[PDB]
């Protein structure tokens, strides 16, 4: 079948600021396929800045260097190193003559800000249905956030469910600490403490997850395939936060299920990508069905509204 690409770079709703530092935009790339009679199909391409070894500008050169046409042998030359090209290629074939897909309104986690500010933001999201929350630590001295942990877990309501994210900003003596107080005043409210250390120190996370109670989540620490698979056969004993769109050809998640991945240590979350994207990895969930909150509470940065009809996905590309 025919197919063409476009760029895009799109202006993010408000600034998102990380210890890599800030970004006022996303960019990646659309993929339109259209058959012989006319069906259409899209996916969606776009490796987050820092996350992995992909870059955008190396999609770009596959999408320049493959032929006019596509087919199943075609797709399968695209390089391993290219994880979002594999699902944005892989989606896009996929969706050939089945859009607008059909899907579902999952759980989405509600984020909380850094600090004291925790204690007032978690009210509007329980109100609208959002019962798992994820807070920001890390930021202030473990004393202060601890503090306001306390208040946290006694102010939430019934049922709740919390994440901490630390976004791997502690030391090991910090996590350690962290993870003793937890044991003790951790309520059965907390779901997961989400990499408490960096990436490069594999072997604390591996010990840490292996003796202290409450559970560890990858996430910076998981972006392909290949990275999941490495700490499946490492023992990882945690969850998993899996960024579908950055991940890969959707097909390997699933052969990984097949394997020695527990689908309930899953958690599926947001590389703040577009709709298309998006509505792409709804559509997977028809079949993984989650069962822990989405990370996808990200429209204070990148709105993306699922498609619903074939023609919004065609007034989405015709925009460009
Ligand atoms: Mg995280």
């Amino acid at each position: 079948l025919r197919w063409q690409w476009r760029i895009y770079e799109e202006p993010l709703q408000e600034p998102l600021t990380t210890a890599q530092g800030v970004w006022r935009s996303r960019s990646g790339i659309y993929l339109r396929l259209e058959d012989e009679q006319g069906q259409v199909g899209y996916g969606e391409i776009a490796p987050l800045p820092g996350w992995g070894s992909e870059t955008l500008n190396a999609d770009i050169a596959l999408c320049q260097q493959l032929p006019g046409h596509l087919t199943p042998e075609i797709m399968a030359t695209i390089p391993e190193a290219l994880p979002a090209a594999q699902f944005g290629f892989a989606t896009a074939w996929q969706s050939v003559g089945r859009l607008p897909y059909r899907v579902r309104p999952w759980p989405i986690c509600a984020l909380l800000g850094s600090g004291q500010a925790a204690l007032e933001q978690w009210q509007q999201s329980w109100q609208r249905g959002q019962t798992t929350f994820k807070w920001k630590v890390g930021v202030m001295s473990p004393e202060e956030e601890q503090a306001i942990l306390k208040a946290l877990l006694a102010a939430l309501p019934p049922g709740a469910k919390l994440r901490l994210d630390a976004n791997g900003s502690w030391d090991r003596a910090t996590a350690n600490r962290w993870f003793a107080w937890l044991d003790r005043h951790g309520n059965g409210k907390i779901e997961y403490v989400e990499q408490p250390l960096p990436p490069d120190q594999w072997q604390a996370l591996l010990s840490l997850a292996q003796t202290v109670t409450t559970a560890i989540a990858l996430d910076e620490s998981v972006v392909s395939a290949a990275e999941v698979q490495r700490w499946v056969d490492r023992g990882w004993p945690g969850f998993f936060v899996i960024k579908t769109a950055l991940f890969g050809d959707p097909d390997s998640l699933s052969l990984l299920l097949r394997r020695g991945l527990e689908p309930q240590r899953l958690v599926f979350s947001s590389a703040l990508e577009g709709a298309i994207a998006r509505t792409a990895i709804f559509h997977l969930l028809e079949t993984w069905q989650p069962c822990h909150a989405l990370g996808f509470g990200v429209d204070r940065w990148r709105s993306a509204p699922l498609l619903t009809t074939l023609t919004a996905y065609e007034r989405l590309w015709e925009r460009l």
